[PDB]
């Protein structure tokens, strides 16, 4: 058998920088910060005093009040983008197609607040109190669980939990599926909803946050007084589908996933492999699977996270697989305007990389104020740039050496 | 643009189960009919309904790793890292700087590590979050069993984690199937694992009345009977390595079988709920037959998810009918959870291994304590006593919450 063409046909997105894609991609292009003062938890128990938050969402704008009670944010905010994804597609999933419409979003950690007021009900009033559906509300797959209900969706059904490289991960897994042939669509990405007490006290724990309290400087990634990522929260989701599929019912499409690259490290917990060299590999192993010339890629959406040792090793990383180029292709961090969305940052991500080719503009990375001598390629700093676009790629690691890859090319017939 | 398809076989296998501390304890005492569940020891039980587990037996971490290391892993870590040594060892793999890049881990987890994320938060509210470990989160996340396991072997190929409840180890070993079918790994260490017990999980599935409140260890998980009311909850890691069959056969590998076949889907129905009639698990076994590209009456053995809810197993009896029809009647069914009890996350894992090893050995494993016949549950579920008997063809299924479904078939290798 021959390889499926995969194209993308719908965006879904909650982010810091908007409650839907055109606001989320509109203020990236114009260097909106999406970072202000912690508001979700208590931040005077914490070193880190600021957070990328969604704003003004108020999620029985999309479902009764009842059903959003039996959901975690991190699952709220995954049905939520997923439906917003296939409203953009236009798709109608019948009962006709139903078997061949599956669903693959992954979350690094899922419904953690849940489980941290479930925990303190079992501290409190006893374990015959905690709720029936704590089980179901708390595991990451329930994001997954809940948007194939809402879809209706039955075909290739799962979760990938790969810490920051979810998202990339859960889209790269979508896509081998309708390579191979078992699904004609999938809807697929990462959410996240992270702001939680103990996740605000096991980043600060192990020093990963920022602890810069002004918000305008904070999330800087590659300057050179970068000082550790601002947590964000989302969900960035896509429907990928085939591409005699995607033509034959007169689809939309933005572009096309032509490349995925999955390595590990097997250095450190969280520490990452000296040199980025991991990371180069993904990126290599992305370039074999799209059949390119790494000259071919003309913008990297970084992982970027402005955390000392990821900035400068992915630098790195891109000095080794692209050699002389790395200094003619563009990079930039959009994460030093959504924050680091964790699971989800992957899917808001390949959201970015995809309009970045569909409007052929490269959004910048804003914040950069003092060059660093380690971190000397061109991050687009500030402004945008109108720029046509053949190719981008999207890269995320994660805690556990995972390194992850997506090659995304502009759709010609 | 041609799509690669690798012959994918199993070279090695590693378990920590309730019926042992490696493969082999697991499998005989499995094919000797033995319960591995008993009285909670893990936690103080009198304030939950249930009162039975499937529990490690005299499972001491210290005998694998130093104390040291041990305290940086939960649970749900070390019995990966135990298991998927074990698992390189049985396939005599030596992993070096040169095949490293071709040697990938995908091992699932259904909720990892919530034994430290209990401790954890305990901690921040009792003292406060300067009190809480910087190991805390690499701790706790699910994908650290693959982390942890990457790292001791030295794998640095496709690397993933998939969290399917209780579909995952099942669909990990899938995905894990698919790699390899694809190019993209010459090896892949892959399976579940799940340290589940703990309060809030026990709390949590004694909320929603998931679990068997039978306080008899002899009769609590007894799939198919007609007086089943929960399933009874257990823990361990089922580990196996997948390989690429010239690249097995280049460095001399030995070879239990072959996997061929993978089938998911969603019921897309209820977020705990299974579909009317077990039809989303039909639709799974139907895809998985396709994949294998065999006919029904080519399975000789199904490895039932045989929960011993009632819901599950007249569903999944049900959908044993729907896909094979007359054959229904003909193949033979079993749960080994009426003996390991329900390893969650690790539960595909572990019934991988006992479907590749009934394949190899030619036993089937009985399903126990089926004491009372129920209608509804009316197939042939190998009661009481294995089977020898030779298989060519065996199917193994999972369900989960979020309504996961997911079935691999295995084949004898020639
Ligand atoms: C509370 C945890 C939520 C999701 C966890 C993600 C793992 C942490 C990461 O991978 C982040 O450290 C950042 C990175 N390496 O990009
Ligand atoms: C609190 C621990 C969670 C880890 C595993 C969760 C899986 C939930 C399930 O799918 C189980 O209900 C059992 C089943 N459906 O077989
Ligand atoms: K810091
Ligand atoms: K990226
Ligand atoms: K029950
Ligand atoms: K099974």
């Amino acid at each position: 058998m021959t390889k499926k063409r995969v194209v993308v046909t719908g965006l879904g997105a909650l982010s810091p920088l908007g409650n839907d894609v055109d606001t989320s991609w509109n203020n990236a292009i114009n260097g909106v910060s999406g970072i202000g003062p912690i508001t979700r938890v208590d931040a005077e128990e914490y070193p880190a005093k600021v957070a990328a938050e969604l704003k003004d969402f108020n999620v029985e704008d999309y479902m009764d009040k009842k059903e959003a009670r039996k959901m975690d944010r991190f699952t709220q905010y995954a049905v939520v983008a997923a439906k917003m994804a296939v409203e953009d597609a236009d798709l109608n999933i019948t009962d006709e197609i139903a078997p061949r419409v599956g669903v693959w979003v992954g979350s690094g950690i899922g419904g953690l607040e849940t489980l941290e007021s479930q925990f303190e009900i079992f501290l409190t009033k006893g374990p015959r109190r905690v709720s029936p559906f704590f089980v179901p509300m708390m595991i990451p797959d329930m994001a997954t669980g809940q948007i194939s209900i809402a879809l209706g969706a039955k075909g290739v059904n799962s979760c990938t939990v790969t810490a920051c490289a979810t998202g990339t991960n859960s889209i790269g897994d979508a896509f081998k599926v309708i390579q191979r042939g078992d699904a004609d669509v999938m809807v697929t990405g990462g959410t996240e909803a992270p702001l939680t007490r103990m996740s605000f006290a096991g980043f600060s724990a192990n020093k990963a946050l920022s602890t810069n309290p002004d918000p305008k400087t904070a999330s800087r990634p590659f300057d050179k007084n970068r000082d550790g990522f601002v947590m964000g929260e989302g969900a960035g989701i896509i429907v990928l589908e085939e591409l005699e599929h995607a033509l034959a019912r007169g689809a939309k499409i933005y572009g096309e996933i032509v490349g995925y690259g999955s390595t590990g490290d097997a250095y450190h917990i969280t520490a990452p492999a000296q040199d980025g060299e991991g990371g180069a590999r993904a990126m290599q192993e992305a370039i074999k699977d799209a059949g390119i010339a790494p000259e071919e890629i003309d913008y990297i959406n970084a992982h970027g996270t402005s955390t000392y040792y990821n900035d400068k090793y992915e630098t790195m990383a891109i000095k080794t697989v692209f050699g002389e180029h790395a200094h003619k292709l563009a990079v930039s961090s959009t994460k030093s305007m959504t924050g680091h969305l964790l699971g989800a940052a992957g899917g808001i991500e390949a959201i970015f990389s995809i309009l970045a080719i569909k409007e052929g503009v490269i959004p910048p990375t804003i914040n950069i104020q003092t060059p660093d001598e380690e971190c000397d390629l061109d991050y687009v700093p500030d402004e945008a740039r109108r720029q046509e676009l053949n190719y981008v790629l999207s890269n995320s690691l994660g805690f556990g050496g995972h390194n992850a890859t997506l090659i995304f090319k502009k759709y010609q017939s």
